[PDB]
């Protein structure tokens, strides 16, 4: 009867998840009609509607997308406050969303403005770090490095066999990379200082070491085809180098299995997962808790019906549908009885001296002509191409961060 418009980003977990979730919600609430749209370019799909005033009612699109639409709408104050959804009952169950959510998932990612208001409800619960061919390392006797000195020495040995040490799909995948690396060096509070634009945080030795370590990685041990493929159309080709054995490591999450399931691979390939190495021996290594976001535009016409469907996305019925391709909703018990192909990822949490890290940059203030994500993530391509020095990389980060601190 009543029509709801839902637009969901199609990623490594696939688009058939939302087709099956929408149909299940329409089975529970037959008076609700959901016009589902899935696309790998959500902004280009819904922009004609937003330009014509026909906004979607609910959008699944986490931060760090290629278009940056979620961050743009947060800057423009165009995303509805959905704090009340936490206290809403999940359709078909006798519990609230806040009761089912895992502890600590509400933070700077879900509350980008820094307060207790939730604007981006957490989607998925994927650990992020480095993925590799477990078989290739074992056949060459190469142990998984825990430090970057072991990492660079491994890159020297791999190049003698025609293998580059490092690659990445797009430069945006350094969000989880730096989240772990910054917490590896400076610690928990230091990472929060970076996300909250603490004064002169990028002039600290901890922040300089994270950039210098990433500098040597992308200027010497990078696959020569990485930058040329670091786009929305060719990012799977950089990931394909891992399956072909031409690259050893790349930063990614649990969606990589279903995303590359039909791709060719070296004989006996097996997915390996590990946290991002730290700098010091025996130091704590962090695993990034990568979540996406579901939200409601401020210009949506059917906000109440979208809130009830958003609460349904945390039901057990929707969780079982999402988990078929590796998408683990951030609800309790969802890491129990995990699929076999997810075990190699979540078992990394059981390693010694390994903690979790989560969050993104604070959207509490905006400065004209400055994006801190471009100066840290997107700048990796310029650094790898040789157009940006280590000092220039650090100076622009400090200038933009301190400018956001004063705003
Ligand atoms: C190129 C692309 O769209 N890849 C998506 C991926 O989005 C990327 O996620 C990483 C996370 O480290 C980073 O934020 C990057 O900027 C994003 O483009 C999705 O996370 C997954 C799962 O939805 O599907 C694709 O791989
Ligand atoms: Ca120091
Ligand atoms: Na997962
Ligand atoms: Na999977």
């Amino acid at each position: 009867k009543t029509t709801l418009k839902f637009a969901a980003f199609e990623g490594g977990y696939g688009a058939d998840m939302y087709k099956e979730v929408v149909a299940a919600y329409e089975k529970l609430n037959p008076d609700v009609k959901i016009e589902l749209t899935t696309s790998k370019k959500i902004e280009d799909e819904i922009t004609p509607g937003m330009k014509a005033g026909n906004y979607p009612d609910i959008v699944e699109l986490g931060q760090g997308s290629t278009s940056g639409l979620t961050e743009t709408l947060l800057k423009d104050k165009a995303i509805e406050d959905v704090t009340d959804v936490l206290d809403m009952k999940v359709p078909g169950e006798n519990k609230t969303v806040k009761d089912k959510l895992v502890d600590g998932v509400i933070g700077l990612y879900t509350n980008p403005y820094g307060g207790d208001k939730t604007y981006l409800m957490p989607m998925y619960y994927s650990p992020s770090g480095l993925v590799y061919n477990k078989t290739l390392l074992e056949q060459n006797g190469w142990k998984m490095p825990t430090t970057w000195d072991e990492m660079f020495k491994l890159g020297d040995e791999a190049k003698a066999k025609g293998i580059s040490l490092f690659t990445y799909p797009t430069a945006g995948y350094f969000d989880a990379f730096f989240n772990a690396l910054l917490a590896d060096i400076g610690g928990d509070q230091f990472y929060q200082d970076v996300m909250t634009y603490k004064k002169d945080v990028w002039k600290t030795d901890e922040a300089k070491e994270a950039l210098e370590t990433t500098y040597k990685l992308v200027t010497e041990y990078l696959n020569p085809d990485t930058v040329g493929y670091a786009n929305a159309q060719d990012f799977t080709k950089n990931q394909q180098s891992i399956l072909d054995g031409k690259s050893l490591f790349m930063p990614n999450g649990t969606w990589i299995v279903n995303e590359m399931k039909d791709a060719p691979r070296t004989s006996g390939f097996e997915w390996g997962f590990a946290p991002v190495p730290t700098v010091k021996n025996g130091g704590t290594r962090y695993i990034n808790t990568t979540i996406e976001a579901v939200w409601i535009p401020a210009k949506a016409k059917n906000k109440e019906a979208a809130k009830k469907f958003m609460a349904y996305l945390y039901s057990d019925e929707a969780a079982s549908i999402f988990a078929k391709t590796g998408a683990i909703q951030p609800i309790k018990g969802n890491t129990d009885d995990l699929a076999s192909d997810m075990k190699v990822f979540y078992d990394a949490y059981n390693e010694d001296n390994v903690k979790a890290v989560a969050g993104s940059f604070s959207a509490t203030a905006t400065v004209e002509g400055k994006n801190i994500k471009d100066d840290l993530y997107n700048a990796v391509d310029s650094v790898a191409s040789g157009k940006t020095t280590l000092q220039q990389w650090q100076d622009k980060l400090n200038e933009t961060s301190n400018a956001l601190n004063a705003a």
